[PDB]
């Protein structure tokens, strides 16, 4: 998975 929280 690809997960991002900016």
């Amino acid at each position: 998975q690809f997960i991002a929280w900016l």
